[PDB]
This record gives structure tokens, sequence and C-alpha cells, in this order.
């Protein structure tokens, strides 16, 4: 059928490698690449196509206990291994990751609609702010 | 509140970048890492936490008609420029893409509750599967 209207969801991408190193892209990028599964939107009107394509990746999974150490391998970022401790600071979640990067951690609390997370490493510091779906 | 339960959709991130490169990550990640927006679930039960992070960035969004030559610029590729011209043979698209680069193309066709794109650059095929949702 002539109808590709719908939203799609890829299940399988065979030598995405053999044709990007055909166009060029360097190996570091082709190696992020293909860890990421495309979800394409296709709005059609007869001959007219609109074609949005997006690519999300699994970061990581973390599961821990207020109070435990545990070991963090931080293989969506440097890919590092920290001695993680997370504890409470009032309503402030605070993290200290042990390891060779001084001044690393993070903290997490919410304000309201809106969920705040403060990474550090050295004297870097990145503010996120999410929102609830 | 301490109840940080939810799918949290990330809207602002503050120096990134800074913060990757105190982590020693190198460019080629660094520069894709900063244009994804993560989607972080959170599971918590009092002090047992569970967080599951995606993130997501784009890739393209491409509008045209079948049969009308139009300019292409492969941004989520090799960032080149080519003139696509998409026709229809039976239920498939064809395309060609005409550039700097030989036998560039691609064809996409449906087969039940499944879309197939092809792919092509040179002697190199790519055949990616998307699962209708
Ligand atoms: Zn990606």
């Amino acid at each position: 059928t002539r109808d590709q209207n719908g939203t799609w969801e890829m299940e399988s991408n065979e030598n995405f490698e053999g044709y990007m190193k055909a166009l060029d892209i360097d190996f570091c990028t082709r190696k992020i690449a293909v860890r990421c599964t495309q979800t394409k939107v296709i709005d059609q009107d007869g001959d007219n196509f609109k074609d949005k394509t997006t690519s999300t990746h699994r970061n990581y999974d973390v599961d821990f206990t207020v109070g435990v150490e545990f070991d963090e391998y931080t293989k969506s970022l440097d890919n590092r291994h920290v001695k993680a401790l997370v504890t409470w600071e009032g309503d402030v979640l605070v993290c200290v990751q042990k390891g060779e990067k001084e001044n690393r951690g993070w903290k997490k609390w919410i304000e309201g609609d809106k969920l705040y997370l403060e990474l550090t490493c050295g004297d870097q510091v990145c503010r996120q702010v999410f929102k609830k779906k």
C-alpha cells in the first residue's frame, strides 16, 4: 500500500555500520549511532510526505538504597567506577561519587512540579531541570 | 517533598559540556550528548530507588512531494547537500540522492504492519525495519 502514515519504531538496522562508513562518518560517531533506536513519524497527504525521525538510546539503570554504598559504573558517561553513597539532606537527595575525580557527585530535589538535578565534577556544575509527563 | 516518583522529561540542561569535559569525555561523544533530551523514570519506595534514564535526539525532518526534486541537507548522517527525487515504483518509494557520493539513495515500503527502509551508498546497503506503533 502507498499509505505510509503513522508512527514507526525501529526493530532492526542491518549494516548501519557499512552504510555510515561509506558516507564517511567517523568511527567514533558510528559507534554511538548504532546504539540508538529510531522512531519515525510520517504525516502523509497524498503524494506529500512529512517525515520526522528521532533516535533514542538507553543510558543506564541505577538502583540504590539511601545510606547504602554501591558501585556505580558510569557506562553512559565516562566509563568509570565510583563508590556512590546517597543520603537525604532535608528533601534533597545528595550523592557523593568516590573515585578518581575530585568533588564528584550530584544533588536531586523536587520543587513543586519540577525535578532539579545538579551534577558536579571538580569546578564544573551542570544544572538540569525536568518536568512531569 | 521527598516523592520523586514519576516520568520526568528534561526541559533544561546547563553546562553539560563543561561537566563532560571535566570527566575527560572526548569531543565526538560530547557533541552528540549535548543535544540529547533525557527521559527519567523513577520508581521510589521509601529509601529504595530505581532510575531508568533514556536520551533522545533529533535526526531529520524531511518534507517532500513525490515527483518533485528537492534539496536535502543530511544533517543526521554526513551533513552533505543532495538533490533528492522520490518516485513511486508500485507501492515502493524510490529515491535517488544526486550529489558528491556515487549510487546514493533509498527505498521505502510497507508490508503488513512493518515499514522497510533500504539505504544505499556505493556498494553498501543498510536494511532497516520498523514496526507500526
Ligand atoms: Zn544516537
